[PDB]
């Protein structure tokens, strides 16, 4: 009954669907998971501290349990590549994108709901997007969906192999079969079963049962997405050996 | 764009995969389908009030379109196909059938389903297939999936050339193929496609894939049959043996059923 | 961790689907198999080593584990039944049949592909079938379908309690009934699960679950049947009826073979 360091860490993208691939693995037995994001390995006020403060931050575990860590930054982050490798080279890492587009879409919604639950005010998505009749490569949403050039900051310092691509659209629309081969690369008993998900109407999703709980644009722009990830996806397909279905 | 009478109807059979083939059926354009059961030809009720009330039951359809309704309950009322015949005897109608011993399973479950949400007890399967150790013929279940003896009442008043027979068990593993026969049999155009459907492992069933949007059949469709003995199927199947060979005989094609 | 004698034997019949009862019943964690046909007492060359070379041939197991082997040959060779006897007449045997015709079929099917994977040459079933009208009775594969006379050599060493025949037309259409009906009668703990098993639409036959593999039946498991003229396929048909009611009389239960 003590307090471990991570054997493995979601490591992004934003909005590609982490907080639900975290509890999701978080129904197998072998799991514990620290409840916040931690945000060790990308604030500076936070990697001072040290591995210590890190491990304070974790929950009790049992000597057959694994830890888990989820902070959807890291992936973004140039400088936590190389200090979580310096904290273990041979660590499992596991990524989960989707759609760049959607992706971009569900950023804004979330910036523009924070701001609105401040009295606080925020452009509307076209205005942050469009610049000049082209796409304003300044907003920070559009950067964090050019997965290719964020996947090199992590080869650098881990192999394709210990860095596990979970399709986001997928895991959405049929999660078990993503949640299995997660299993499978952790090296997890398959405790998880189909019967652990179930679609809700209401909701719009899946949610969980474990144990005896129950718990949960303008087409033209849209289309001018597609087109300027269109060409970066090609690259992100060949970086990492496989495609996805995005527009 | 107006309510019309339907020129097709899903008859049946009772939990044999009928919402699926609504849903289906529902994709191609041309198909203007009614969301709920009906009941209007198996209902008193309903049936009094006339086809005038039949139609306002109807969604609203362009004049180019094909309406469709489902009531499962229609096939095994006997009083039901002279009715329709009344309103119109060169209707096409749909009939969807299943292996008779796995209708059974998948109508004790529902009921057993039913039972259950409303905090009422209800027996094991083995309890009511068998007591004093004799097949009990007076499950209605049972009834239900003796196929032959429902059809026959609705030759009396359709060609069998006008009941088209869809696969259940094919459907549940591969339904485009199933669902083309149906397009060919509604005359409708080519326009489903393989790509309209995909496997979902979670659900453990197709869904579907109409505009950009999925889904899968609610909770209610697919539910998980009872452990059954082995000793106790076997029964089943042989109670059905005879049975599903006069079915066969009489639509000219046979079934993989046990 | 040991090496024992076969606890139970796979007796036949050829093409009746002896490596994927052997496959499936491996998935009970009680349960030790031999990889390969061992071939021990059909083969002279074999069955003069002794029981010490049998023995050398088994696969490694625990204690509270059973060991099975698999000789499709057994069923049809004169000799073995007396030597598997003086081995152990309390010996569990287990024998999976389906429909004559298909064997035949299957039985021919196999061989042609053997021949092609030589460049040696082979002709088309209905030459092997026919001979001046009527079946030719020279063609081995006939008489391997013959049930009854092969029963009897086993029946004359062996009480049929003891030889369980498993329903191979079943074992391809819905596995874990049969496999049930395996376990109770080798008496295992019921540790195999429908889940174990699953339809694979490529394939054309279920495939098997366990732990966290997905695997189907080698290449040669489930080959592409010749299509057959329909008034030959008859003509198997009527030449098993009358040897089947004996089979059937013999064994005390009926099969659903044309
Ligand atoms: N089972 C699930 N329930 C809810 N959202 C899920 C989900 N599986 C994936 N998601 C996706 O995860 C996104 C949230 O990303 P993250 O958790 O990484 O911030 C959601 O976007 P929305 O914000 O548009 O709902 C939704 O698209
Ligand atoms: N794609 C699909 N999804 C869910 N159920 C489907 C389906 N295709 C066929 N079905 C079948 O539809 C049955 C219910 O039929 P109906 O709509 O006529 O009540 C289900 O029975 P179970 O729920 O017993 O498995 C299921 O087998
Ligand atoms: N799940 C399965 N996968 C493949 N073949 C199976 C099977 N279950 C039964 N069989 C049958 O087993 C036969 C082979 O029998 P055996 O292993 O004793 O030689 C196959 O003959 P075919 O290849 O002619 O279809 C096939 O019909």
């Amino acid at each position: 009954s003590t307090q471990q360091l991570p054997q493995t860490i979601i490591i992004g993208v934003r909005k590609g669907g982490t907080r639900a691939l975290l509890e999701m693995l978080s129904l197998h037995p072998d799991v514990a998971a620290a409840e916040n994001e931690v945000h060790f390995f990308d604030w500076e006020e936070h990697y001072s501290q040290g591995l210590g403060w890190y491990l304070t931050q974790m929950p009790f575990s049992s000597p057959h349990q694994l830890t888990v860590e989820k902070t959807p930054a890291y992936f973004t982050s140039p400088k936590v590549p190389e200090r979580i490798h310096s904290m273990n080279p041979t660590i499992r890492l596991l990524l989960i994108l989707r759609d760049p587009s959607e992706r971009v879409l569900s950023d804004y919604t979330q910036v523009l709901y924070n701001h609105l639950q401040k009295h606080k005010p925020y452009p509307p998505i076209e205005d942050l997007l469009m610049r000049d009749g082209r796409l304003n490569l300044d907003y920070k949403a559009l950067n964090r969906s050019l997965y290719h050039a964020h996947m090199l900051n992590w080869l650098r310092f881990f192999p394709l192999g210990h860095i596990h691509i979970v399709d986001g659209d997928r895991l959405i629309r049929d999660p078990f079969p993503e949640i299995q081969k997660v299993e499978r690369f952790l090296k997890l008993s398959p405790q998880i079963n189909a019967s652990n998900f179930y679609f809700n109407k209401t909701k719009g999703f899946y949610c969980l049962r474990d144990s005896g709980k129950d718990r949960c644009v303008d087409p033209k722009l849209l289309d001018k997405l597609h087109e300027y990830f269109h060409e970066p996806n090609k690259k992100f397909f060949k970086l990492v050996g496989r495609t996805f279905d995005w527009h």
